[PDB]
């Protein structure tokens, strides 16, 4: 077999970041998506596969890594089939879509699979800060790459099976998605705890204080992030108050500025000492109910970063925690953030 040759070839190429605009202007032909993706997925697969291969043998040799390395290989080979093939042939196109869906399914379990390798490494080699930064360095890049690939595939499979453009809503109502995520977190919270804090949403449209706040975004991504933040904020409010009688609401502010769309989630759950914040974003130190232990925070932070956003926690121990999602607001500033293989190895 030739996998290491292909990995070599395509890891010479750079992933090509797309903007929201570019993603909408595919709402262009299917032939164009096909010829784009049969180049670009190999480039993006190979770039990460190359980085996996740089991991020390004691990590690389583990079953978890070998297993997802084997998925990445099959998936690269699956797309090779189509490199010679003819876009004009409508059956090349429908077989390609078959092929992407198969690939997407194959990769569904990477997160907990890679999680299992983190746990194995913790017990096998220990949990020193240097182990921590390396796992954090590696997985932020790996998971961000994974997000970027799922985005491409979904965009194709959802368009080439009109208002939403695949996973993108050009008129995304932010408050609508906040409530959706709230309602769902409340459901689970009431289940496990038989009480839930209430929601208050305030909006601030600086430039247009009347108009409700719409953006171009990928709502599932925003949902993912708000869901995780609600779960945390509900767990924290409820547990800090099981003696007490009142449950303070969770307050969400949605601010639209010239360049930032900011979503703050303010809970009154007794907060986190500054010392313990960074650990909350750590894959290693969050590996072992509603919320309490999982990869929600770090991965929610990646979804934010993916379109040049961010996601920050600021607490006040004894008072509560502010979680802020920062997004771009303008589709022009909303460009893929990709980890690229190069010098910095
Ligand atoms: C690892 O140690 C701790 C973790 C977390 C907290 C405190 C920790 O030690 C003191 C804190 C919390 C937990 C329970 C009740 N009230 C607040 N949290 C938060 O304030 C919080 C964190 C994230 C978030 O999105 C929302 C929050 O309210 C939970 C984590
Ligand atoms: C399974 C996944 C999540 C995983 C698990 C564990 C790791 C940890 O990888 C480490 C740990 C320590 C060092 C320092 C060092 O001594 N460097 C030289 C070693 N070549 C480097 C790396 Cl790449 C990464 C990814
Ligand atoms: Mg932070």
């Amino acid at each position: 077999g030739s996998a290491p040759k292909y990995i070599e070839h395509f890891s010479k190429f750079s992933p090509s970041p797309l903007s929201m605009k570019q993603f909408l202007d595919f709402g262009a032909c299917e032939k164009t998506s096909f010829t784009f993706l049969r180049q670009e997925l190999p480039v993006r697969l190979a770039n990460i596969m190359k980085e996996i291969n740089l991991l020390p043998d004691r990590v690389l040799s583990t079953p978890s890594v070998q297993l997802v390395q084997s998925w990445y290989v099959q998936s690269l080979l699956d797309i090779m089939e189509f490199l010679d093939k003819d876009p004009e042939d409508h059956r090349t196109l429908s077989q390609f879509t078959d092929a992407l869906v198969t690939i997407r399914n194959r990769h569904n379990d990477v997160v907990p699979t890679m999680a299992q390798g983190v746990l194995e490494y913790k017990d096998t080699y220990g949990d020193d800060p240097v182990s921590n930064q390396n796992i954090q360095y590696f997985l932020d890049r790996f998971y961000l790459s994974r997000i970027s690939i799922r985005m491409l595939i979904n965009q194709h499979t959802l368009i080439f099976d009109p208002k939403h453009i695949g996973s993108i809503d050009p008129n995304c109502n932010v408050s609508e998605v906040v409530k959706d995520a709230y309602d769902m977190a409340k459901l689970l919270c009431d289940k496990y705890y038989m009480a839930s804090p209430d929601l208050e949403i305030q909006e601030i449209n600086a430039a247009n204080s009347k108009q409700p706040i719409h953006m171009v975004y990928v709502p599932s991504h925003l949902y993912h992030m708000l869901f995780e933040l609600f779960k945390n904020a509900m767990r924290a409010t409820v547990e800090s108050h099981e003696s007490s009688l009142i449950l303070p609401p969770i307050k969400v502010m949605v601010a639209l500025g010239e360049e930032d769309l900011s979503i703050k989630m303010s809970d009154r759950g007794g907060g986190v000492p500054l010392r313990k914040i960074e650990r909350l974003f750590s894959y290693m130190y969050s590996t072992a109910p509603l919320a309490g232990f999982g990869y929600g925070l770090p991965i929610s932070r990646l979804y934010a970063k993916y379109f040049q956003g961010d996601l920050q926690l600021f607490s006040m121990e004894g008072f509560g925690t502010d979680a802020v999602i920062y997004l771009k607001a303008l589709s022009t500033d909303s460009v893929e953030r990709l980890p690229v293989y190069n010098k910095s190895a």
